[PDB]
């Protein structure tokens, strides 16, 4: 509830010299520009700001290139990394002509989601919690020529380098590297980050975030994982882009290179976003049945009939990159499959174990990654639930085995994730009626993300010589 | 019509020292053994010599290893590369309890489809010409790692070369290296490889080849093409083997390395294998129509009515490798869409531009590529044109444009070629029955088929990385 | 008036094992592929060869690709390099269907060319004799990516290498090297590349040319020339092509690397093409009169009259490249305006000093150079210097002057030569009737040159950065 | 003059810090092929008397009279124009399609393809002004500032109308419909030519005179047009080497 005067006083008081106006982009990256300290007046927040429109991805063309944008007093921060004192604040997108809010505005969706959501008399409040893992890299470097193509990340910790004769620097190798799989979680020196992954926690606090826990993960090479309290939908997807933006910038300033992409080492650990999602009305806990399969009540579990009902397209959303789907393949406690189960690492929705205080139950989609859009990833799977709600989908049996280890036979009678982002793109274009509900997502914005990804992504990819097929068919 | 005697005077004639016995594996590489010249007897063509099946891909399991060779004395030639005098011999692979011809023998399925010919009346020869594209390269390397792949390919005359300091030996860049898409065909320095491709002219003259041309072909880099003398389907397909072993070890001998793989540059042409086919009868052409479009027949027509009807399958015997739909990109003079034009080099089916002689009236199956094996491709090739003459399909109209041009809204009323291999298995697996007619495909082939290709192939590239995810997404 | 019986003789005797087909493409590149000895016969003379008309620049588009080539018995001569004995025959262009001469085969434009000529009256016999200068250097490098681009020429000899520690080669730097504009014509050692031109000398002769001299040329880094006898128009053009292959190949069988640009190198003399011309009828010369000036006739003087008038147009076929336009700057005996003057190697067109021979008397075309295509441009001379002779076209004024010291306000009074390819290319567009006469240039061939020009060169020139704009404007 | 010589000092501070940050700052137009190149966007406004001059709520983008002929001044002269806005070799290869630089003669607003934008600033009349997209920061602000003065200043008093404004991606119009639109000048030769040919509204009042007009001319041409034109380009390498 922060009013203009409160963003006011607190950049008086720490004595800030520039601010940091910030907006978020259709495909999921923040956007910035710096206005002085002296500039940052009541007519930034009367008036706005203006920016070109057609240089972002997914907004406008050029001939109607102009945008405006108008303040957030919710997510002003201080900046922890800029030696020149500044302060960091979101904006929300709008027509230069009638101020409306912006159709693509990622910010736009999560705002309508939210009070749609109220609007249903199904709840009032839809809380998202988050784990956003992440790779700390020592290196990276990659390239695509008529003759040639190659990537390579590169870690200290990394097991490829357990035969190494000296150090990147000239220093000696003294062993203790991370095997793969083997890094969740044993003590230093194994666990080589422990300092930097401390700056990161710090860093976070002192950015006004609540911290649970932090610790290395289970990939060889630096993974690792970082844990804040959860929030209301539109916090929860601003608090992923902050935090986001803290790993990747305390990481810079140590030395080191983070990524968030979903499957960066073959045959080791993917890097997912399992979001733990519940329902609220009246401050009182909805999921909650003492008399259900892992506690769940009937909008509990009809909320999860809606999530894998409709995964089919929701993973457009949620997986929205070619690279997601080198993670969903099994082995690596990512989902290969459409079930729920209570305690399954291997299951697509987990139930955590949380006892009997209603207040705590919930369920885990662990499908997600970090490769996209917090804003437009939690507001689908608010659709995606809220349909199952209203239509009373129900989800099938649950399954209690290791989902990586079913027959042949009962394997197939099971429905499997999606292969590759083009089969999730062809479903959504095909049916998308759930997420257009109520004017939440609108079919601009739906017909825009499609072909984003099929001109952008998917062909580019498609046209390219893989190196494997060089292994494979050099000699036919 | 060669006889055993007719080979054991060529062996003594020619004062052979060895015999190498050579057999087709199921994906298409020919393998080999070699015997002394006194080992080779007629005891070699009355009780055949024993393999292990179970190292020959798509062969036999451990438990049911051994299996027998029959000679085939049509296809005994000197080897223009042994330092000691040998004899090349193809032999048929036999059951080696009820010397039944095996089911999964690539050389019988030839045999099979040609006797089914004979048996529908339609006609007596299926005559098969092709031309097998191919890279002359310097140098390759590729590997696949934990942390990182690779691939890069090299020659003297690839563009990506013109600011080179020196050649790969130290010696100075003299120019006149060819640029992307102008291969064909500039006159000498600008065509490097004219001796070589002398040399590779020279050895199959001598092993028996009818040349008709040779020349650099349009891509940088070193792409060339060889045309030989037309054939009867198992003929040609023998023919297209041995043509590959001399072009590959010509090469080899001098220094360089040969790929027939479809797509070994990026934005750069393919490698195709296109197929003249006609059918013959009693010594009678039945191609030539001079009233219909083309000058084609009833009979033509409808043969390609069946291969552009059949397609979707199809190609998973005439476009068998993930790399081979790299090659299936609009630009490149390979098929995009499912048309048959005449004088269109950017359809699915040319019609070649003949004149009035009957004799010289051919179809043009520009779809093929080389990555797989000419025996199963000929005879599904075949098989599809007989379903589409006895079932009369008729080909939708011909279409006279540059098909890479075509608007967008006429563009998508025309079937599209597969965009990936998995694709035509699925649909191999779905609709298979006319290749299943008169024996000529069994099941346990076509079962085979699709599981090596989903677990040694298409599952292999699925769950490995692309260098161009980190280009996209290392910063997501 | 030789016979295809007469070349099936040549064949034989010389016991070819292969011929090579040879045809030009538009810009003026021949372009080539290879037949066995077996496959030539009768057929190729009475039916003719097949190839892709669409990759062939200027020719066909890819859906009306088919082409077809007839040969030209008087084009055969046995190829000086090849190890395999390989005949050399050049082609025309014909039409698949119609079987009609090519309406963009460079060699049609000179057969239409001459016979035009003969249909005047006008006289029966055009003459041309030609000068293609040539550099022979040792190595060249260049590029052109988003952030840089460069090329480097080299030769032993370039007097940019006196102060070199070493050769390429590690050798000692021997000194000799030329000086700019010092090459013409030191004895030995300064001259460095004597026994390399009598190899080239010896190689023309052995190709049926009758020789005249060779000699180092002004130019530091090899420049060179050799003069071979004239001839009438299209076997001129012939012979020019021919000459080219000779000079680049033997260079290259010798380790070095030849380039026929106009201007590789800055502020040294660049490479031109002067074409002396004469008209002949009834074994009667036309050019003299012994009461002229220079001893021309009024048929010699008009001829120049229509060059020096057509001059802003004709120059897109005789000057066809960007290059060309830094080699017509002052300084380097190469043409800055367009007057005609005898014993004058500052001028557009000199008249050679010949005495009172009738016979010996010509004018010497001093603009065109090597950077194209002989058919074309000595087509274009031609029909610029008949329309002269139709319309009989009075020169102006012979300027017997030191063109290159005119102080710049009388400079100004005479008609200069284009500064650049786009506004020759412009003028050809607004006027280019004199070239349609009689059919000789058709307007389809003249819409494809000024295409081809402005999307594949000037254009490609215009958007990239210059070197010399970073010396320039860096620090603006 | 202020605006100008603010331009100067800019320049100098952004240089210097970069090198004292062990840094190089180019403001040349083009100095990357194939990405955007540096403009430097110009714009402008009228007052008198402590008000306005450049609104009218019933003009197309809000535009008065005085605002709509300044812009047909500056459209009218471009092709000498740009002899002082556009002044270098490298300037015309930053005038190219696809990089939000102008590559013909059009106003409209919101456009960032056009050689005029009207920015979107709503009914506040103070806000009003033009943008003139063409120039760039490889001359001299005090001589471009003046030039585009000079030229609107022509257009107001000879009450030169601007052809229609084109709201459209303007590298992306049907071939006859760019057609009918006048180009921006493809290279410096051609807009010093044509400042030869005609520069009476520069030569108003005095405030350019003929000996700096001349001296202008004859600069570019002795030490940037011939010493580019008679040194071969890389490129040529690429196209030609093998001839
Ligand atoms: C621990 N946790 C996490 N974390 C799991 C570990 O990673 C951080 C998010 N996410 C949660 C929860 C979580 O506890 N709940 C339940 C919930 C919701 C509202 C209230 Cl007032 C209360 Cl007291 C509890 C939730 O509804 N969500 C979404
Ligand atoms: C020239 N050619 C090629 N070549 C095209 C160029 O590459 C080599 C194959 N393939 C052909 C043909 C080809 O001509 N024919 C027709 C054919 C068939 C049988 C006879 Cl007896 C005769 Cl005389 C002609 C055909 O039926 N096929 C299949
Ligand atoms: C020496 N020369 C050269 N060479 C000049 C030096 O380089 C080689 C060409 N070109 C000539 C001439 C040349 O002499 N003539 C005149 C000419 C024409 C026909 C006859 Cl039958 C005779 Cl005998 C003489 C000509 O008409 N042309 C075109
Ligand atoms: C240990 S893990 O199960 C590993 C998750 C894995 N990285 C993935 O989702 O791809 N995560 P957590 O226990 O934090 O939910
Ligand atoms: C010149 S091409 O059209 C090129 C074919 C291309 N390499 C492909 O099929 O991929 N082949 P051809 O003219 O020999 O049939
Ligand atoms: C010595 S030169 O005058 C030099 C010509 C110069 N290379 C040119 O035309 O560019 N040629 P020639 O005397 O052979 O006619
Ligand atoms: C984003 S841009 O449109 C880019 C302009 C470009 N650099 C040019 O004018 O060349 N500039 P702005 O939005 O600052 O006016
Ligand atoms: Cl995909
Ligand atoms: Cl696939
Ligand atoms: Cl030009
Ligand atoms: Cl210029
Ligand atoms: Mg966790
Ligand atoms: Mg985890
Ligand atoms: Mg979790
Ligand atoms: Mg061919
Ligand atoms: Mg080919
Ligand atoms: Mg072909
Ligand atoms: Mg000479
Ligand atoms: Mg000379
Ligand atoms: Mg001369
Ligand atoms: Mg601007």
């Amino acid at each position: 509830e922060k009013t203009p005067d409160d963003v006011f006083k607190l950049a008086k008081d720490e004595k800030v010299e520039y601010v940091d106006v910030r907006f978020c982009d259709l495909p999921g990256i923040m956007q910035h520009f710096t206005i002085p300290a002296s500039a940052f007046d009541k007519s930034v927040f009367d008036d706005g700001l203006a920016f070109d429109g057609s240089s972002i991805r997914g907004f406008q063309s050029i001939h109607e290139s102009d945008m405006l944008l108008l303040p957030d007093p919710e997510t002003a921060r201080i900046d922890p990394f800029r030696a020149a004192k500044t302060l960091n604040i979101n904006f929300f997108v709008h027509d230069p002509f009638t101020l409306e809010p912006y159709s693509r505005d990622p910010r736009n969706i999560a705002r309508k989601a939210e009070n749609y959501l109220i609007s249903t008399g199904i709840a009032d409040t839809a809380y998202f919690g988050a784990e956003a893992e992440f790779y700390i890299f020592d290196s990276v470097s990659f390239d695509s020529r008529a003759n040639g193509s190659f990537y390579e990340v590169d870690a200290i910790s990394g097991w490829w380098n357990t035969g190494a004769a000296t150090e990147a620097d000239g220093s000696p190798n003294r062993g203790y590297k991370v095997r793969h799989k083997g890094g969740y979680f044993p003590v230093a020196p194994n666990d080589q980050y422990v300092d930097l992954r401390d700056k990161m926690l710090t860093n976070l606090i002192n950015s006004g975030f609540i911290l649970e826990k932090g610790h290395h993960e289970v990939g060889s090479g630096g993974q690792a994982e970082i844990n804040y309290q959860f929030n209301s939908l539109l916090h929860a997807a601003d608090d992923m882009q902050l935090y986001k933006y803290i790993i990747k910038n305390t990481a810079w300033q140590n030395g080191k290179t983070v990524t968030f992409m979903p499957k960066p080492l073959f045959g080791d650990n993917g890097s997912g976003m399992h979001c733990h999602q519940s329902l609220w009305k009246d401050g009182a806990p909805l999921m909650y049945d003492e008399t259900g399969y892992a506690g769940l009540s009937d909008t509990a579990r009809h909320y999860i009939g809606g999530l894998l009902h409709h995964a089919p397209s929701l993973l457009a959303f949620t997986n929205p990159t070619v690279n997601s789907y080198k993670r969903l393949v099994p082995g690596y406690e990512a989902p290969i499959n459409l079930v729920y189960s209570q305690r399954n690492r291997s299951a697509c929705v987990r139930i955590p174990i949380t006892g009997s205080n209603p207040k705590a139950k919930r369920l885990e989609f662990r499908s997600p990654d970090s490769s996209g859009n917090p804003y437009l990833a939690f507001s689908a799977m608010l659709m995606a639930g809220l349909d199952g709600i209203k239509n009373k989908i129900e989800p099938q049996a649950p399954v209690d085995k290791d989902l990586y280890e079913l027959p042949p036979e009962e394997a197939a009678s099971i429905p499997q994730t999606p292969t590759q982002l083009s089969d999730v793109i062809d479903r959504l274009e095909a049916d998308h009626e759930y997420l257009t509900e109520g004017g939440v997502f609108t079919n601009d914005l739906i017909e825009t993300w499609i072909s984003f990804k099929r001109e952008n992504e998917i062909e580019p990819v498609n046209i390219r010589p893989h190196p494997y097929e060089f292994a494979l068919y050099y000699d036919v």
